[PDB]
């Protein structure tokens, strides 16, 4: 059915016939006559196609002795148009002859005329667009919001004519249906079948502005015609149509501005003194997109929250803050806060931070009262100038953070990424001693330290994966990826303690690889040379949730519960059920009884990394203890000072920790001690929870 | 149409194997992947495969609930000596072919008509015989034989993969008590997750030695150190220490007989254990239930403060004992006011709610939002005849509420259980003016008139097991939520309180859970106030504590209405009439809120037809119905069929409120909101 070669079997020529009133003219579905200058039928020609031509036609072959016409030897006509079984329409123009894709299928009209056996050849196609041109297009523009109109001139109209039009309103990229007066109309779309390939008319001037191509009805819309960066806007018309308890996902790249121009399409879609927050997880990130904004648009007001929380704050334009500032409201602050913002946008939440987590879960407590948008460049469990690859072997040449380097590179810019910052700052000043141009970065470092080095012909930084943003690299051509990184993780057991934290080096993932190698290129080719070392796929969250928990102490929220709920209707994160379980388990303890005051206060003064540690431990233990520290894998005689705390050293005498550390659960191991086992109902029970939960036995009963 | 959930599916057999007796010495090449023996069986060899020419049509068709019109019946005896393979929508099942006609499972076929599109055209098996107590639909009678206790059997499965790599392998079994026992070829105990025999129920069980069938494939059930096995049906002082163990935020449901202390000696029991002046709640559906148990306890155990709960809020209350309070006394609280409530209680016990009333419900979500706080335990509770139904066409017999009862039963006291009042008078008079001593009952009515001498369930013997209940139809179509009173089968409990009271039971199956779908809806009133979905803090609250049996569908769509519902402030004026009427169920002019701010009083339908009479209720300030149909989110049955009858429409969503909240409900369900035609 896709062979049938179209056939014009009718045409009507016409001229221009300007009417100020066309309703009786006007096809079967307030105020307005619709004047137009319409399209008077002056002849309609039969065309005299014989049977054999016909079938011949109908099964793809054209008639034998057919000959070309040119597109001009034609009346100012319309052309009836029918492709095997199907029916449309031509229509003549400056250019030649123009229709619709789906109607001709790109293919020579068989026109037989007076003229005899010809046929028109096709001379563009385009499919996406659904026009087909036998000539040039010489279709016009039309302003926005101008009338137009559709005539075919074998419909019946009201009066009972022949001759019908259907009055347009030219909106967007598409034509919406009226009647003459202007109401808006609805056409059931198979009383509009065999309408596509005629034009649309400007009613005004009479001179075609496009092509009936696609009806589109939605449910409460009327009927349209269609013609077939533009995405935004469609993201945007799904954004404003949300009710309150709806959420959206949105994933678009950072150039596309999830950020900057979203937001703003939003707030000028629904009204410029419409409250609509942005939440981003650095301050100095939202500062930045606040002062870029209110300079980019002096129109549309702004606000920046990352500081001292604005008491009955009900700032009109966009806000940008970070989630840490309303971590610092209890739970009914934060929903009458939360509540009078028209859409809520959480930035980033591919990022973990425990502000996150926490305003996530807290938020989804009442999501019911919200009108949320998650946005992102890298959903969950997504990875993200040509480019060498190379692969380094481990150990003419030199050495770089234990890979083989050849040594003509270090006539140009090298990034070296590296685990840890002990490891980045041994092997820059072992770089400099050789007689380069090293520096090191890591996390809380300046980035103006390293213009000194950057601001060379040949420089080799050597960093963290930490930090890829500050040290904004000046014409990079080679990275080094040792294939590895340093992150935080958490172990649970039913023994006590029953959480265990600390750093853990660790294979990259296969993402932030593809991060480290997207370093270079961006203005010029480059060189990688990648470690044998294997990527592994996914994002743990687990340590930076399990801080998170400190956020629901004083409203008496449990925050992993909190969570499981809101990515159970938000599908924002991967999840790990039985590690959800177990920290949730675990949350419960850590609220089940208030936090003593003066645990209160050391929490808030300490610079303790972990301060949630004095709360777990709060349940067993009343005083901190400083365990000896462990260098290069022995127990030293030096420890870790911090403020507040009132502690003892350890000794002989391990504490009843509920929470602990790596280097904690190190020194009583090397110490030959023994951790205590719980000592309160609280804990007893936490830890039969715990180890309920981790049955290994399963057994099922299902109805096959 | 739409997705309307899985029970309307018509089985369609796919494809028909024709098989044969093949006796082998050693069957081990045939067994399926999971000491001492070779396994000498009676196998089952296929002789044909047959593919069904089910056009799509006709499966589409049968997948959205309808037979296909043109379809001749079909004897179950036409088959070839074979196994059918079952598409009920998407799941798969078995059938087969015996003596007696052909034997599926209940699971499987839903006691609908086989569609059989064979080589004898368009037909149909007529289902016979159903049984959702067992497993058992059959098509025919059943002729399944016994089998000897510890007796070598098999399931054979012609589309599954055998050891060898080939099509057809079959699990060994051994009939162990009234169950069979999965075993390999040798005999040793094997090992199947279940996942890996789905789609097998149905097939037949075939004893090795005489290759006769003894059962079908019907549950699966897998213990920690048992080996795998087949069921043939879906299947005080320790309570104390578990319950007493519990940390805050912790969660036990307790299945407790009747008499064994539910209400009175648990809590009791807990109370005497954790501290006499520790705060324990007991949280009771009916007020006069929790009054008596008050009385029952304080006069019984005297050493234990009491108090009772059903009345006007106290404020503040730290009332020592063990209080006994209705859900209602607690929804008089807002969200913040109940919570610092609940917490100062040690435990929460959640009474009888297998009931799911509107307060409890809602009290449950309600609480569960901070459950993280909370200790809750949630606590749960003649011969026998069949008489037959009669029809419209007896002489020794008389005819009771449809149901066919021998004359000498008559000298007893009968009660008669009825759906319907109008029912209940009806045979009422019917019996009086065949000359008895009959009576009525049903709710409001006086208890003397019965005193001097037929009853709605509300009076909570001869048992039509139907209840009439309002049910709720939720549509993408404007008014989105219908309401109305139907008649229904009643639940397993209820039947055994019918059956509690001395039996004449119908045919009629009960079903296992109550539909709660109406009491949700009403229970959403109750989180207006404060803000809260009560349709999404039940759905949280029944995933965390597994009480209620779930209608996904159901709780998405009530949750995206409920969610409309909460979009806006109410109105004073509709906050008012809603505390001052007499209409049965005031959420509905919150929801219509949405749309009018008139109530509508549509014409009374009686017998099936438009009267001229009106339900005039109290502080609506409404107007009749008339000839124009108000735009109405939440309908009544009867509206919606006034509207029908009049020869009326409903209107489309007026805002973008119920717009969206349209294009949700019709997302939901796969139905296109836009369409686009190729002109």
């Amino acid at each position: 059915s896709k062979r049938h070669i179209p056939v014009v079997t009718d045409i009507y020529s016409v001229e221009d016939h300007r009417l100020e009133d066309t309703t009786h003219l006007q096809y079967a579905p307030g105020s307005g006559s619709g004047p137009a200058v319409c399209k008077k039928v002056t002849e309609h020609e039969r065309c005299t196609t014989s049977i054999m031509d016909k079938l011949t036609a109908f099964f793809g072959v054209m008639p034998r002795g057919t000959t070309p016409r040119a597109p001009v030897r034609f009346p100012t006509s319309l052309l009836k148009i029918r492709r095997g079984l199907e029916t449309g329409w031509a229509y003549t123009h400056q250019g030649g002859i123009s229709s619709v894709d789906h109607v001709t299928c790109g293919k020579d009209l068989l026109v037989c005329d007076t003229m005899g056996r010809t046929r028109v050849v096709c001379q563009s196609n385009n499919k996406m667009t659904d026009e087909s041109e036998y000539g040039v297009k010489t279709d016009s523009g039309c302003p926005e919001g101008a009338r137009c109109y559709v005539f075919n001139p074998e419909a019946v109209n009201i009066s009972g004519t022949k001759g019908a039009m259907v009055h347009l309103q030219k909106t967007g990229g598409e034509f919406t249906c009226v009647t003459a007066s202007g109401t808006p109309a609805f056409f059931d779309l198979k009383n509009l079948k065999g309408w596509a390939g005629l034009p649309i008319f400007e009613a005004s001037s009479g001179r075609v502005v496009g092509r009936v191509k696609v009806g589109k009805n939605e449910d409460s819309k009327p009927t349209k015609l269609m013609s077939g960066a533009t995405d935004l806007t469609e993201m945007v018309k799904k954004i404003t149509t949300m009710n309150r308890g709806e959420f959206r996902q949105i994933t678009l790249a950072t150039g596309a501005g999830k950020t900057t121009e979203l937001p703003r399409s939003v707030i000028e879609e629904i009204g410029r003194h419409k409250r609509v927050l942005v939440l981003i997880p650095l301050r100095a990130a939202a500062e930045s997109v606040y002062q870029y904004m209110r300079q980019k648009h002096p129109s549309i007001a702004f606000n920046l929250r990352i500081g001292e929380m604005k008491e009955g704050d009900m700032a009109t334009g966009i806000t940008y803050a970070s989630y840490g500032y309303f971590c610092q409201m209890s739970q009914p602050k934060l929903r009458a806060a939360m509540v009078e913002y028209s859409f809520i946008f959480l930035d980033e939440y591919h990022c973990a931070t425990p502000e996150q987590l926490a305003i996530m879960g807290k938020i989804h407590r009442f999501s019911e009262n919200l009108r949320v948008v998650a946005m992102t460049a890298t959903p969950a469990g997504t990875v993200t100038h040509p480019i060498e690859e190379f692969i380094a072997p481990e150990v003419e040449y030199l050495d770089i953070a234990g890979l083989k380097i050849p040594v003509e590179e270090m006539k140009n810019n090298m990034l070296v990424f590296v685990p840890t910052r002990n490891m980045a700052v041994e092997a820059a000043k072992k770089l400099k001693a050789k007689g380069y141009n090293s520096g090191y970065y890591y996390s809380g470092e300046d980035p103006s330290n390293l213009r000194v080095v950057t601001s060379q012909s040949p420089y080799v930084v050597v960093a963290t994966n930490a930090i890829e943003s500050g040290v904004t690299l000046p014409d990079l051509d080679v990275v080094v990826d040792t294939g590895l990184k340093c992150e935080k993780r958490i172990r649970l057991s039913p023994k006590m303690p029953f959480i265990v934290t600390g750093l853990k080096r660790m294979a990259v993932t296969i993402g932030e690889q593809a991060q480290r190698r997207g370093r270079v290129g961006r203005v010029k080719p480059g060189r990688y040379y990648r470690s044998q070392e294997t990527p592994v796929g996914s994002k743990d969250y687990h340590y930076d949730l399990l801080q998170a928990q400190r956020y629901g102490i004083e409203d008496g929220i449990n925050i992993t519960k909190s969570f499981r709920e809101m990515n159970y209707d938000w599908s924002l994160y991967e999840e790990d059920s039985l590690m959800i379980t177990q920290l949730e388990i675990l949350n419960n303890l850590l609220i089940s009884e208030e936090l003593p005051m003066a645990v209160k206060n050391i929490m808030a003064r300490t610079d303790h990394p972990e301060p949630i540690q004095l709360a777990y431990n709060s349940y067993e233990t009343q005083v901190p203890v400083l365990f000896p520290k462990i260098r290069n894998g022995e127990v030293t005689d030096t420890y870790d000072n911090y403020t507040f705390l009132n502690a003892r050293k350890l000794g002989d005498d391990v504490p009843p920790y509920v929470y602990a550390t790596e280097d904690e659960d190190l020194a009583v191991e090397l110490l030959g001690l023994d951790w205590p086992d719980p000592g309160n109902q609280g804990t007893v029970e936490a830890g039969r929870a715990l180890k309920q939960v981790v049955g290994l036995s399963t057994a099922e009963n299902a109805l096959l």
